[PDB]
Order: C-alpha cells, then structure tokens, then sequence
C-alpha cells in the first residue's frame, strides 16, 4: 500500500492511490520529500 515506487518517489498523495506521501510503517519520508530509506 505505502512504499514510494522505484527504490524511492516523492510523496504526490495521490487521490486514487494515496499512498506516496503516508508512508508505509513510519517508513519516514526523507530530505526530497521523498517516501523511501536506505541509511542516512
């Protein structure tokens, strides 16, 4: 449901797929806005 796509994407909450900016379990977005995590 919640995971960005790609590796990483930023957050467009999308209202058919609202799931780029929830994040999934405080996934935490990152400093792009982006909803993703890889180590720092």
């Amino acid at each position: 449901q919640m995971f960005c796509n790609q590796t990483a994407c930023p957050a467009d909450c999308d209202p058919n797929t609202q799931a780029s900016c929830e994040c999934p379990e405080g996934y935490i977005l990152d400093d792009g806005f982006i909803c993703t995590d890889i180590d720092e």
